[PDB]
């Protein structure tokens, strides 16, 4: 065990399951969210004997299993494979058990009543846990980023948050989520890059969909004004060779997939987009922090990593805004771990320990104990 | 055409615009206020050819469009969609044109100078009209209810009025609006029912927001004493099955939404709510009708529909009050259309015709014609 | 601490609480009169830990709080929040204590019995005071102006007086207050500007009420003959920009808000107003000082700041006058602070020191010590 003060620190997210201890900058435990039921008698029998695969190794051998994930766009839909994922989150990758030792969780800026009582409950159930606390991603992100006032653009394998937060305090009312960040994005990219040609199909040709997007993506300066030249000329569409090898032009997906993060009308939605929200939660925030809110625009996480978005954030927020107000967008592309950083860095501290629930106050009160506790 | 007098009647409101002729009860013209610009080339092209949908069919087909409305919280924010709305509200569903025929409008009890001058103009511009006028909602809503004297609480898709009327006359100086009734209501419900679980999100899961609150909501007798038993038991938060069909426990919103109409310290403001206003407007008024105004509290609009709301009324006007004075609580829940109702009935008469603005007396003195005119 | 004679000076008003020591000009202490219970669990919980805000950092940070004021039109209406106001006023902003040191107060020209006997008990209760006094605003403002014989016109956040003071002496009979200066003013402006347009609504859009009147208000030369060409032309009503940035037009409010001062029929009242008050108290006074009263009209307060008001006095006081007796309106717009100026400068003096109430003679007399004592 480490010297740094005893907590487990587990960031629930939608792409990769991040967990670790107190003190760090990059994740101790990384794994995607999967547990796969194998299925065959005949050839599974014929060839194998052992197993079911989880996360890491399940990236490797997989064409023998049944690959579903168990969490989606937020609160866990079935927490059943989440349980054995958390079993895996504790008992070999870190290796330490939450049985003796204190434990933290992250959460969205504000969580609900009922399932977040049952969140508290599940820790005490299967995992036993003598002390747990649960702290906000946005607030901890901004403390990772070192700051006192900053409106944190979060955006993961699923959700985008836009929290106004002033000297540590997020604001009670200015609340909106975009549920665009990861899947709809990537798997409409699967939809289209497949119609463009080759069945990314069954046993061989599937998770190239998940290599490709990340490498190809700059967010362009404007759309159909490039898509005109694009088609007469031949530049931004690059002929790339994959583990099979036929001439693959990937070309819009680059700017297209994240132009959807701006405006979902490019798949086809009548509803909103990121640009509006960013401003709109500030326009329904507080008048004398509105000021500093536009003037402290910051970002966190996965889908934010993309090159071209400072150029977009300086472009289109100002494109709604008055003549009188002013935006300041702030840059740092370290940001792909900063929630797990914020959790890890805050875990270590003297101050934070007294704020723990002790399991004695669970048994006394119930899981509703969480509703008078975590700040 | 009807036998009953040549006079069109529009009741505008922020939610569903109501209009018709002279004499009726329930509305002749109903629609919700959308036109929304169609957007795609490619898949709009491939599949269709026609359209762009006003109102009616834009609650049938819509996941192609760009769904925005234009009447928000009172005075018209952009009237360009209102113009083509009014081009629907006249030309196809009622069908009968303003060109030869007299026309009437509804409005709040007292209106300003210029954004009512141009309304008088804009009716004579696009729609030409050889005669027109506009009535207050308050009083027509009261003569509808059958009464000479009455403090009516309005509450519809955005606003609440708490309007003191005695013998046909409202009182010249006690004037407060509560800008809550429809949206911050349903859409704060959107916010926290979404955090309770399922991104209600893109093409398929959205307008259950506006189906669910209507059925589920009642006004309860007290709040965090009921939120106590709540979290121990499993009573008042039922499970129901929607167009998809996962277990949706819908729970507080029922009683939490309408409590926010009363005390808006339940999203979290800082800052008023109706219980006060319903009294405040009367404490500010003539001492010899303070009397009867507390003795003649009445109600109108759709957000008024709720079960338990009289129970909330009788409780918490009285609970401010001195030992001396006395509240009556007058019941009528017919009152969902009372504002369109009386404009229909009043359009029928003899008396009201002489009042009409004639196109000639407009052209003479300008759009201020209404300043000296509208009783 | 300063060299100048040990004495605290609270010029209590019903807008911004002000204070300081002796010898000065502009305020040493200024804070708006707000403390205010924050409310929530859940999101308040989630997003902070400490606090409830007084005045200053309330005038910052406020959308989390429960904001009411405790002094209204004149004498305080519950002395509970006024208490923790004075607790702030002494112990952090001046920092000093009324524990060791002598303490002065401000008041209107003469005051009543009971609650001012009690204004001799609260400062000796919690705040202890070994030596105290209270003096008259009107009179102090006139020696602040460096003069002997004046009728001063006050007008602050709520209230207005019309006081003869001749060679130091106010006349014991000539007396009428006006209760229009601050709130009814600004918050009928909120009411009418609200009817004109956009809800000054809930979290973001509410104190642009207070800000807009001050800058925009001139008194004008006459009302409805200006409101004629107002509608026909487009002159006085300016299109600015606020933190929102829609084309807000402010227009009458300028002249109508100070019109309603002189003539409160521009919301709607049956009783009086100012010009006659300013004439009548001198009509009801000694015959041979009438002369010098009408010939020494002088003003102070915040609300007396509006441009045009000089030309208004010189018009509508003299409009009531006979041919024989003559007015002389005196101009100084130094006058936003003049009563506290009155107290601070007068607190220095050797003369005034023998006038103090020692806490010893309070303990002997009880509350009735100020009755014989104060001049
Ligand atoms: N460099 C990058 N470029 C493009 N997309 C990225 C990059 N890094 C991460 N992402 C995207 O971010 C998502 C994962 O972000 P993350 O914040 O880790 O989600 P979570 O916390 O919810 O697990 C993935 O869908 C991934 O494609
Ligand atoms: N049965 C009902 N229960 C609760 N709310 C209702 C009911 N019927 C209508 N409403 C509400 O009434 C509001 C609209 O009322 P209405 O007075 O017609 O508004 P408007 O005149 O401004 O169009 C809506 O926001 C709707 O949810
Ligand atoms: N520049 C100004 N123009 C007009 N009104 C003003 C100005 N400055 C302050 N006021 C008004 O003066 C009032 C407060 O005056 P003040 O004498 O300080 O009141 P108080 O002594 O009772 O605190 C408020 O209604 C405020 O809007
Ligand atoms: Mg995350
Ligand atoms: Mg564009
Ligand atoms: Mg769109
Ligand atoms: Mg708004
Ligand atoms: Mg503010
Ligand atoms: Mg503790
Ligand atoms: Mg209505
Ligand atoms: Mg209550
Ligand atoms: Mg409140
Ligand atoms: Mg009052
Ligand atoms: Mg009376
Ligand atoms: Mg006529
Ligand atoms: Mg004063
Ligand atoms: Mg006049
Ligand atoms: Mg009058
Ligand atoms: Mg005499
Ligand atoms: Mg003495």
């Amino acid at each position: 065990d480490e010297d740094e003060t005893t907590a487990l620190v587990c960031d629930n997210g939608s792409g990769l399951v991040k967990a670790g201890f107190a003190g760090d900058d990059a994740p101790r435990a990384v794994f995607p969210s999967i547990v796969g039921r194998p299925r065959h008698q005949g050839v599974m029998v014929g060839m194998g004997q052992k197993d079911s695969y989880v996360g890491d190794e399940a990236q490797s051998k997989r064409g023998i299993l049944t690959l579903k994930y168990p969490i989606e766009h937020g609160i866990i839909t079935n927490w059943d494979d989440m349980e054995k994922i958390w079993h895996h989150t504790f008992y070999n990758e870190l290796r330490v058990a939450p049985e003796e030792h204190p434990t933290l969780l992250t959460e969205a800026p504000l969580n609900p009543k009922a399932n977040r009582e049952k969140m508290t409950q599940i820790m005490f159930e299967t995992f036993n846990v003598p002390a747990m606390y649960v702290a906000i991603q946005a607030v901890l992100s901004l403390y990772a980023s070192g700051r006192t006032t900053g409106i944190v653009l979060d955006s993961g394998d699923g959700v985008t948050h836009n929290v106004p937060i002033y000297e540590g305090y997020a604001l009670p009312h200015a609340i909106m989520r975009l549920d665009l960040a990861g899947r709809d994005l990537t798997d409409y990219l699967m939809k289209i890059l497949t119609e463009r040609g080759y069945s990314f199909v069954t046993t061989a040709e599937r998770e190239i969909v998940r290599d490709i997007k990340e490498k190809l993506c700059y967010v362009a300066l404007d759309f159909e004004n490039e898509m005109a030249t694009a088609a007469s000329s031949s530049s931004l569409e690059k002929s790339y060779e994959l583990p099979d090898g036929q001439v693959i032009t990937i070309g819009n997906e680059r700017f297209r997939c994240p132009e959807t993060l701006f405006q979902p009308s490019f798949i086809g939605m009548e509803s909103a987009g990121i640009h509006e929200t960013t401003y709109n939660s500030i326009m329904k925030c507080d008048i004398d922090i509105r000021k500093d809110l536009y003037a402290n625009n910051v970002m966190s996480g996965g889908t934010t990593m993309y090159p071209g978005i400072a150029d977009r954030m300086q472009k289109e927020i100002t494109a709604l805004a008055p003549s009188t107000m002013k935006i300041k967008i702030i840059a740092p592309p370290e940001r792909k771990y900063s929630v797990w950083i914020g959790g890890s860095i805050l875990a270590s501290l003297s101050t934070f320990q007294q704020m723990w629930i002790t399991k004695q106050e669970y048994d006394e009160a119930g899981p509703s104990i969480v509703h008078r506790k975590c700040f």
